[PDB]
């Protein structure tokens, strides 16, 4: 390449493998969005939630794809995994899945960073930092305040609380 | 002091108590806006109602200490304790402990304002009233007013009530 | 925690202390700008300036805080210590203060940014970096200008130096 | 008179002794302000300070005035005294004798609010408290800053001091 520099083949492994991540996390919530569209389930705001963190992911794999290639690696994709259910239950049950999800992806992102750290590539640590710890970080906090009021509503009596939920807190 | 007239020692003192008292009332209120900012209380509405308190006592210390200085007297200050609980409960608790400490500041209100009274100070009682008392009225109305409708709500079935109070009257 | 990820205890700990440190400081620098609204000291440009610190030190505890939050840990707040003085002396004797105060803050948050390095913490990282480390160096280096200009200004003649300051200077 | 209720004879006769003394307070600053504007004192920011106050005052007179006769009192005029001096040295000088007049109607009006209390008059005691006491609080501690200000000033260099002053901190 007549750019690359500073970029260890490690590094550009380990991104890969996180634009697969990140993809499979947006065919994830693709799912689990349309499921919230079914008319035995009918939770817009829930279904309107999920919709927009496919986006959100599909947007997070595109900026890791521009930063490989502004560093001169270069992208390699591989299958991508169905999600982990077909039926995604109650909207506790769907906010739970989407918490551990994204701490896998936050997990990820650590590892990265510290590869990065111990391969001195200070740019690569500067990126995730700028574009995606953040953005993990104020994500999960959303959503496990989002798992306490449910839980909180869903205790009282399920079906009415998981309506209330879905009408006065999401869009 | 080239300024001070009619201005006594013990109203001097009296109005640095009551700086403190004030101070320790925001900081008593930024706890509890905290507290309910957490991902496992996460009442927003709870969080931005005594922030929006933790200012306004602040302003009112800051009010007292423009005053002090315009009468020739001298501020001095003193440690501050920490809030009285790190823990604050559900919202019924959280208002209660509000309602307790601006009956607390109401009542220091009263102490100054009978001493200015009994020191023939009329400008420190019209300050006192023109600021102060009526605020501290139309704010310990408003908590009651609260205290009342989240009662009426967690008799009824208690996550629920709290989860109503906070989307439909909390701003 | 339902939240809490790649958050050491040390880092939580270091965090409360450090929020102490920042309403500490906002604490002193409201004693500052109001021993500069004294009439027998009566620098209104010193009052402003000072008065505008003690802000935007509570809103740096502020922002610590809602970090606290959103990693999932638990604020904590001890009492706080009065200011160091109750009386400031001149301009250059309030500004040293200032500078040896903002330097205190400064290395908390150096020891801070270490700590989180030691424990793989990068999201602590920059955050610190981002919101408080460049804010201080920013600021620092505008104290030790305006030490130069007072120090400068009051070699020549004190009395006039320290309002030519202040006037000419000082918002 | 068709509308005298709870009005004693007492307070008829003090208002219109406090008419007096703003008249006469009025034409001393009259004095003051053409004093700065001879073309061997010119000073036109002090010129101007003092001929605001003179219209203030007599402002002060117009609504003693206006309140006798919504109180059903009769005014009754008394000559004025000229000013206390011909001429009004410097600038401390002249604003040193401003806070001993300013000082000399303060307390005429606590006089007045101890008379109206006696005699249980609470329509006098809001009056003054809401249009003189506040006031004059504030105008003295605006003077004692400028004395400040001044005496700062002239300590280091006269002259010059005089004129920083009236350029710098002077409308």
């Amino acid at each position: 390449s007549q750019i690359r520099q500073n970029y260890s083949t490690e590094v550009e492994a380990a991104v890969n493998r996180l634009v697969n991540l990140y993809l499979r996390a947006s065919y994830t919530y693709l799912s689990l969005g349309f499921y919230f569209d079914r008319d035995d389930v009918a939770l817009e705001g829930v279904c309107h939630f999920f919709r927009q963190l496919a986006q959100q992911k599909m947007q997070g794999a595109e900026r890791l794809l521009k930063m490989q290639n502004q560093r001169g690696g270069r992208a390699l994709f591989q299958d991508l995994q169905k999600p982990s259910q077909d039926e995604w239950g109650t909207t506790p049950d769907a906010m739970k899945a989407a918490i551990v999800l994204e701490k896998s992806l936050n997990q990820a992102l650590l590892d990265l960073h510290a590869l990065g750290s111990a391969q001195a590539d200070p740019h690569l640590c500067d990126f995730l930092e700028s574009h995606f710890l953040d953005e993990e970080v104020k994500l999960i906090k959303k959503m496990g305040d989002h798992l306490t009021n449910i839980q909180r509503l869903v205790g009282s009596q399920a079906g009415l609380g998981e309506y209330l939920f879905e009408r006065l807190t999401l869009k």
